[PDB]
């Protein structure tokens, strides 16, 4: 095929469009609008762009031209092809596009040289066969790649999903999943106010002595069943940083220990992991399910004023700590003189009232105990190198009197160059329902104090203890594992806010939330 | 072109330490002994004889013809097996049931025997250049001297050999015969295994040497201190650094090459990271740190005291174990705040949090049985009769005594998790001081999870070492370069008298570092 003689690649960026919302590969399809690009000017893409487009490797050029001569008879650039139109576009200083063999496929021009002009697609392969290039990138315009994809003349798809909606006159067309798989995924990158990631499409199918050494170092190396982990095995670059995720569960799904519950439930588990975001390039939501966040908030700001009242939380039908508060827990838990959905000195009275005695949930704990929010708060701002700025919710006096003793054990923070990370030790970690949720809480709470310490977020640092996967979630995650990545969605918090306590529910949102279908995880 | 690399003619050996500790320096030839009164100093060492037998037996046929190419091109020309070459004396070692070794093309040296002294399928050959003539006629993949002693000797002096695959044998027996000393301009150790046990021995495999398009994309975006770089030639020269210890060395690379520059407490400035793992297998190796000295007396007294209970640090002082003298003082305790505390009296610190937390702290000299939570005694208990509980924490971060307490505890919590009869341990750390504390803080988790073990019928697995606020003090750094071109000794073993069935009845005497290998004490500080 000539594709795989000639080396013709498409690269793209596209936004998403205007008019639940259901989202796939085509919510990316916005190219142009009125001539010119849907977007105010996207820098990491221009780079990516360049780099991708100027990058030649002149000792791989032997094999090509011995391939492309084979099939004919007998300083390297690589050549670029635009439609008139997206010629035209093209300002000044860049528009004989550097260091690139410029095509222009155009039925109304011709003439300057060393800069082609062609008047069909046939006669792009017929220059190719007479020119010395690496590789051919279709630069496009929508009618360009249409007609280019149709012929089945592209090898890969280079495509930037700029995850952000612009107004657009030209689309790109729908990527058939039955010609071409996406085979590679970056990492989520902030670019101009807007995320972005960079994936692959393929076309489908339808002195290294120290090599040895590798092998003998390796002479000493679960009925779940790879082959339906299909996408995810095939993928070469998993770059994304959901895979931090995604590959625990595969890693426990594969290597996990067979162990016994409470209910006899059974469990999957294994000990000891690190996961790491970085909240200055994306708000890290699971896009590989539906996730929703309200809920999670409430519980936030209900941590944060010291509340252990369950019935708070259900008269806004935030239902997380319902369970935790029946007679029958309570009872369960040898807490007979405790009040249903009284969860006694939990999470937000550890935060605010560590080391007072706990009475009742409608008492007032007003200058009671260490408020260790308060404290981290002024160690941030006032001894940001301190390596004591620890918030603990494992009050180990007070744990019988808990509905249950607490998951998150703790938070330390750092601070460099006026940027704020957030270590959390998580002693048990349910994978498949727990983590996604925990996982965009602690990043909530990094922007929060982050926000009130006048500080930039940085990392989420998510530290796994007891790692299991519930045996009932394992073929809702082979479903989920088997997905692939959207960019991630940005949080904005209202900026008006410089005091912990006074966020409410409208101060949060999230916006450009990109995600495949909800999953029902039993 | 060097008739090495074109025969491709490696060793292969396996050494242990000889006979003869206090003030004992170790170097290569630390690991030395070949053989014992014409056999082997050791009974079996099974993994030694499995990755022997893969190394040997290895092939990659669709490399053959690349190397028939350059044998041919030498020579003036145009399955697939290894050889083995052996002396006469390995030969008659190897007991029948072995010989010929299956799957190698066997080639014997002898000037005593000749072929008719032979039955089985083997080439005799009666010097060196004989070898070399046998190889050119031979189609095999690579050529394994399996030694003699008199064999390695003969064949290193004469630059024959490309790679040493040598097996260090971290334990000590009668030898008789010596693998020669290796010269460090000759051969370099590029490569450095897992440590594993086999056979009531610490072993390791190290390697001496005689001295696509769309990965390049997607690393479009890649940009710190670089402030004393290939000052780590040594260390940058291995190729595979899969030693536990380079769990450690990689961390403090990382800290000195991309941490961040900040004051601290004491104002001498650091370079720190946030968020590191290290996991130790302590079923296979007691990982004591081999790029320096350190001594484990003081660090199992501080771990029997604590364990006790106890806050006061006349204690410590009064068995020559300093760790908390400067934390005790007047002028300490008083920069605290801590003007009604005594001299040494640490208040509600690590034994106390452990046996009593929750408890209001009185003086170090009190009686706190049964007040507060006894977290130690609970874990225990949750480890025997509840192993798959999530929730076996023992935290010393008491919130409510911090200010009580000399200075509050960088070892934040041990969490513990049994699987299949064996016990693993996560300790989180705050606060790692990576070139002074890490070191004997790795050592006295690992021992506190041998102790948890074997209290509650257990075999230890994983110690697992979260690190938070990761740094490196300014005035380590020269120390840490020292330490970091060094290269790791196979690791010792601990073992506990089996005798001791709870965890508040072990004293000093019950713990025995075996096998102990190092390179020699540095000063951290200049
Ligand atoms: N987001 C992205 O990655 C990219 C976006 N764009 C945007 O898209 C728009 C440009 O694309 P769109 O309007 O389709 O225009 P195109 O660039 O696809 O241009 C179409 C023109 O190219 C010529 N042409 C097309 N097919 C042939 C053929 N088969 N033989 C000979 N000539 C042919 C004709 O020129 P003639 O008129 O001379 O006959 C045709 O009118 C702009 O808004 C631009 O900024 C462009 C590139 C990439
Ligand atoms: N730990 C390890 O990795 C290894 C240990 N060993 C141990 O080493 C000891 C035996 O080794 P060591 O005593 O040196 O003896 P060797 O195995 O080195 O064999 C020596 C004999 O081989 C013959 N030989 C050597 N070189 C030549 C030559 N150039 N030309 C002709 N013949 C030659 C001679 O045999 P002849 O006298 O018949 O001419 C010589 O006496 C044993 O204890 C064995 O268990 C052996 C290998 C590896
Ligand atoms: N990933 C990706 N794919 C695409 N195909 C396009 C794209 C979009 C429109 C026109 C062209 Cl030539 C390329 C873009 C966006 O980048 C642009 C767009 C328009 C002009 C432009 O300036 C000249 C390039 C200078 C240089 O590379 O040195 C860069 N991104
Ligand atoms: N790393 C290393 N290098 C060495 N050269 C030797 C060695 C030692 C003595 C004789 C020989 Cl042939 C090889 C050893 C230990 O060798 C042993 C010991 C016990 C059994 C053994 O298996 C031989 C048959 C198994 C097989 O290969 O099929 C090999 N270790
Ligand atoms: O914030 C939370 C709270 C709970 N869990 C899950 C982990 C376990 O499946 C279970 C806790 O049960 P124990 O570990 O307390 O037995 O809840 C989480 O993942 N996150
Ligand atoms: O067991 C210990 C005790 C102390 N330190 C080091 C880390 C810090 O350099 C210092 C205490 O630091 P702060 O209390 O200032 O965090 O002691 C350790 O690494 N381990």
């Amino acid at each position: 095929q000539v594709c795989d003689v000639f080396d013709i690649y498409a690269i793209c960026a596209c936004c998403k469009v205007e008019s639940n919302e259901v989202f796939n590969n085509y919510t990316f399809r916005g190219l142009g609008n009125k001539g010119v690009l849907p977007w105010k000017c996207i820098s990491l893409d221009m780079k990516y762009f360049r780099a991708v487009t100027t990058y030649v490797n002149e000792s791989k050029y032997e094999k090509l031209k011995y391939k492309r001569c084979k099939y004919l008879n007998k300083k390297l650039q690589n050549v670029v092809v635009m439609g008139r139109t997206n010629w035209e576009s093209i300002p000044k200083k860049f528009k004989p596009l550097s260091n690139r063999i410029n095509v222009i496929l155009s039925r109304t021009l011709k003439k300057d040289e060393d800069v082609y002009i062609i008047n069909k697609v046939e006669d792009l392969i017929v220059l190719l066969g007479k020119l010395n290039y690496y590789k051919c990138f279709i630069l496009g315009g929508s009618v360009v790649y249409q007609e280019f994809l149709e012929k089945k003349l592209i090898k890969k798809i280079y495509f930037t999903r700029i995850n952000s909606t612009y107004e657009c006159d030209v689309f790109f067309p729908e990527i058939n999943e039955n010609e071409y798989q996406i085979i590679s995924v970056s990492d989520v990158y902030t670019s101009n106010n807007t995320t972005l990631d960079f994936i692959i499409y393929k076309k489908t199918n339808n002195d290294d002595e120290e090599e040895d050494d590798f092998v003998y170092f390796n002479f000493n190396k679960n009925s779940i069943h790879p082959n339906d982990f299909q996408i995810y095995n095939s993928l070469k670059y998993k770059y994304h940083p959901e895979y931090q995720y995604l590959n625990i569960i595969y890693d426990i799904m594969m290597n996990g220990n067979k162990q016994s519950d409470r209910t006899g439930v059974g469990v999957l588990s294994k000990f000891g992991y690190i996961m790491k975001f970085d909240l200055s390039q994306y708000f890290p939501l699971l896009t590989t399910k539906k996730l929703f966040l309200r809920g999670i908030i409430e519980e936030l700001l209900w941590f944060i004023r010291g509340e252990t009242n369950g019935n708070t939380l259900l008269n806004k039908n935030v239902r997380i700590w319902e369970a935790n508060g029946t007679r029958e827990f309570l009872d369960n838990r040898k807490l007979f003189h405790r009040e249903v959905n009284d969860l006694g000195p939990i999470y937000g009275f550890q935060w605010r009232h560590f080391g007072a005695e706990y009475t009742n949930m409608y008492d007032n704990y007003e200058n009671k105990g260490v408020d260790q929010l308060k404290n981290i708060i002024n160690l941030i701002k006032n001894d940001p190198t301190s390596r004591r700025i620890l918030l603990c919710a494992w009050n180990v006096k007070d744990l019988d009197q808990m509905a249950l003793p607490p998951c998150h054990i703790l938070c330390q923070f750092y601070v460099f160059d006026g940027k704020l990370s957030c270590i959390m030790y998580q002693r048990s970690c349910d994978l498949g329902l727990g983590v996604p949720f925990n996982i965009a809480s602690y990043s909530i709470f990094t922007h929060m104090i982050a926000q009130v310490c006048n500080l930039q977020p940085a990392q989420f640092i998510h530290v796994l203890g007891n790692a299991h996967v519930y045996n009932n979630h394992i073929d809702s995650l082979k479903i989920q594992l088997n997905r692939i990545p959207y960019p991630f969605p940005t949080l904005k918090l209202n900026p008006d806010i410089k005091n912990i306590e006074d966020f409410t529910i409208s101060d949060f949102t999230i916006q450009n939330y990109v995600h495949h279908e909800k999953i029902s995880m039993d």
